[PDB]
């Protein structure tokens, strides 16, 4: 494990929550509790979800300083995130969690977040749209959140040192800017579409039209009477998939649902 031992990063993080003693906020992974300390000393209490109890003495010194502080001794990909009263979630994420755990949180629901992932997801997570970076995991974060990369973290930051930066990312769910008509739905469509992101939209659920739960004859059949509702899907759906803001992807998706369940 390459504990976070850098203050300077602890304070870039904890400054970019824009904490108060009226904020609960949970932490994933207790490391050596320096991060833990200055969450505990600007919110109102803090949770901490830890899977290895070895770290316990860390914990133990925490509790005779501050008495606000709260160890889960658990998988956070386990817990039951729904029973706990946290509105932020501040933490130096375990990266090989890194997307399932963004979802759970995200599902779950919070204020804000502000999570340290490795550079190159992070990257992915912000990439802007027709960019080399920008995929599934880009619109997928974007369309339920604004997300930005907060400060770039070097490997120094940390010991023993890891091989590659990390970054903090700030997380502000945004459920309106969008408005996804059908989650599940969505997630679909996302998932089929990105399996080809250099091929048009048409194309690529063409391709993919077994994740949609349609043969390829039908999901053609589907798209030439979908193409002709209006011009505006005629013009998104002929476009790359990579190419489509995430406004178009929602929207495109949107309609599809509702054309779909209209069928
Ligand atoms: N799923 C998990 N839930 C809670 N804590 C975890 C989880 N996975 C790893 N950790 C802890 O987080 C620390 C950072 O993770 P890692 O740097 O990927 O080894 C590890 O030392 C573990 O103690």
């Amino acid at each position: 494990q390459c504990f976070l031992i850098d203050k300077n990063f602890v304070n870039k993080a904890v400054e970019s929550a824009n904490l108060t003693k009226d904020d609960v906020v949970l932490e994933i992974g207790l490391g050596k509790g320096i991060l833990t300390e200055e969450l505990a000393k600007n919110a109102k209490k803090v949770y901490v979800i830890e899977i290895d109890k070895s770290l316990e003495p860390y914990a133990n010194k925490l509790k005779e300083l501050y008495n606000n502080i709260e160890i889960i001794w658990g998988d956070a990909l386990k817990v039951d995130l729904n029973k706990l009263d946290f509105n932020k979630v501040v933490a130096n994420l375990p990266y090989q969690i890194s997307s399932p755990i963004t979802f759970k949180l995200i599902k779950r629901g919070f204020d804000l977040a502000v999570l340290m992932y490795q550079y190159e997801f992070a990257k992915r997570m912000v990439a802007a749209a027709g960019t080399k970076d920008y995929g599934r995991l880009s619109v997928a974060v974007q369309s339920r959140a604004d997300v930005e990369i907060v400060a770039k973290v070097p490997p120094s930051a940390f010991y023993p040192k890891p091989k590659v930066y990390s970054a903090i990312v700030k997380i502000k769910p945004n459920k309106g800017k969008y408005h996804i008509e059908n989650e599940n739905f969505f997630d679909d469509f996302l998932r089929a579409i990105f399996q080809h992101r250099n091929k048009s939209v048409r194309k690529a659920l063409i391709d993919s039209s077994k994740e949609l739960n349609y043969n390829k004859d039908e999901m053609k059949k589907i798209l030439e009477d979908f193409l002709n509702t209006n011009s505006e899907i005629k013009n998104l759906i002929n476009e790359k998939v990579f190419k489509l803001s995430v406004k178009d992807i929602v929207n495109l998706s949107n309609e599809f649902y509702r054309f779909l369940q209209n069928r």
